[PDB]
């Protein structure tokens, strides 16, 4: 009989030694990635703020906090933001940010907490709800579908809709998987939210279970600036997976999470969307208003 | 030929989802363990505080920060303490605590940074060195010996000593491995630093490479209070390894770090220590006064 014997269990920590895979070549390059995506776009900044002001929103919940890029922007712009994420590895960066600028009143009232979409309703006190709830950056696409049916999906979206106060808003997006699925290719460097200063190639792998798109895996070969000899760069790789959400299905889901009592409109990239339009967007943004 | 596919690389994180092994059975029991190892003991508090004031120490550096328990106590007692650890999963606990109390002037001036003994000199600006440097809780034991020759142990101990200003202190301990090694057993719940409210069983495994104890692994079976049926307690386990440091060798190692210019004193559990003495200590605390 063969047996495996590890130093410490998967998941535990120990004073003095880095956590399990903190220094892998992958975690390394990944830090370059989540870093490189900070250079917020003008089109993006003007669009979100306008939408929010146009609706008189004020207290907003960011359910895909990440390193806190979209939240810091709402914070500096006077909104009363409460940010939550399920990933502690990414949450650590927002927390660092808050602490640095903690001397600023606006940053001292910024609430960052850990929450999970699947249990959101019990992790974050909605109270009367929020004005705008936001889930941008194709972040919902991370939640895989383990049970076959999209039960987990429906659960997260329902909870997410839960934090939206009546007459309130929900701004959630997804990448254009309708196009990725038909091309088999997900163009890199193609972003609308943040300008990428890093260079990368992207290998798109699509897993089709019996006959239904089940997952899209992306392999990022990032060119790291000065990891070569006479200045030349190096090439490290890392991988991430997403659930290929189609405009039609997602549209059914998000609406069904509101029980039908909602206002739905899907934007192309940042401009309106009408099926049949020559323009194929990289992102599909959904802005739902809670009418009941 | 075979091949294996992962959803995402080992070490990367994604917004809507929990980090890699954050919710494993072992990680869940482990959180309990570290959360039920904070009830500080009076002997410790008095001993530590006394030794520090007796030497008129004010700037203290905690290199085995952990959840901050040792440091919180020092910050609470007016000391100028900067805390570092190489484990984010743990550092996360001290950061949180600092925020919740960021309104108390003392807790506002508490520096919690990330650092590695191996590169301690590069991560922390000692300037002229700290008054005291502490590494309690048998935390040094965590650094394993990967090269065979305790090079890393030496490097770690060198950097650590260098943070000590002349006339300054260095308090560093390790468990009584001599006793463990000869008994093959490391008694559980037997702590001098904190009082454990948890009930646990411990299986000790000693890996003796050619003929030198090379490692000590402990499998903690914790009896979780209400994970059973009619109130009954559940039973879950986790493991952690340590490098078996013997008093004789660790003593050479620690002095070797100060280049010999130091005053060394090894304490029993908290009382002085003299070979052959009837009382067998659980811990060996080493206090080294840097004489230059």
């Amino acid at each position: 009989v063969d047996s495996v014997y590890r130093t410490r269990s998967l998941g535990v920590a120990a004073e003095g030694i880095p956590d399990q895979y903190a220094d892998g070549e992958a975690a390394r390059v990944w830090q370059l990635y989540i870093g490189d995506t900070r250079s917020r776009t003008a089109e993006y900044k003007a669009w979100l703020l306008g939408l929010l002001r146009q609706h008189g929103c004020h207290r907003v919940l960011d359910v895909a906090c990440g390193t806190g890029v979209d939240s810091i922007m709402l914070v500096e712009e006077g909104f009363s933001v409460t940010s939550v994420d399920a990933s502690d590895k990414m949450l650590k960066y927002a927390l660092k940010e808050r602490w640095n600028r903690r001397k600023e009143p606006a940053f001292d009232k910024w609430v960052i907490e850990e929450a999970n979409w699947l249990t959101l309703d019990k992790d974050v006190p909605a109270g009367d709800g929020f004005d705008a709830v936001i889930c941008l950056g194709n972040s919902f696409a991370h939640l895989p579908d383990s049970k076959g049916d999209q039960s987990e999906h429906r659960l997260a979206l329902k909870n997410i809709a839960s934090m939206v106060r009546p007459g309130g808003l929900l701004v959630i997006d997804h990448r254009n998987y309708d196009y990725i699925l038909s091309t088999g290719c997900a163009p890199p460097g193609k972003n609308i939210y943040y300008k990428s200063d890093l260079t990368k190639d992207i290998t798109t792998s699509v897993l089709t279970v019996n006959n239904k798109a089940h997952m899209v895996t992306l392999d990022y070969t990032v060119q790291v600036p000065g990891a070569g000899r006479d200045g030349a760069p190096g090439f490290s790789k890392f991988r991430l997976s997403y659930y290929p959400h189609c405009l039609a299905s997602f549209t059914e889901l998000v609406q069904e999470a509101f029980g039908g009592r909602c206002q739905h409109s899907v934007l192309g990239d940042f401009k309106p969307y009408r099926p049949g339009q020559a323009y194929v967007p990289c992102y599909f943004i959904h802005v739902l208003k809670k009418t009941g």
